[PDB]
């Protein structure tokens, strides 16, 4: 009972951008008020929590292109 597996993916992709002039970008947030009351806080096994955040981001990638590629081969008898 012979088994023969061949996994030959080809990818010639191009995630491309072109942008002549990126700019003149103003991010002027006007402040705020945050209150959080808790008694107890238990966490376990790969928890990702934020509690009480006042957070400003300005993110101007000239490019900002992303490619995510997952090859997963699994074999069981």
């Amino acid at each position: 009972g012979s088994v023969q597996i061949v996994y030959k993916p080809v990818d010639l992709s191009k995630v491309t951008s072109k942008c002549g002039s990126l700019g003149n970008i103003h991010h002027k947030p006007g402040g705020g008020q945050m209150e959080v009351k808790s008694e107890k806080l238990d966490f376990k096994d790969r928890v990702q929590s934020k509690i009480g955040s006042l957070d400003n981001i300005t993110h101007v990638p000239g490019g900002g292109n992303k490619k995510i590629e997952t090859h997963k081969l699994t074999f069981r008898e």
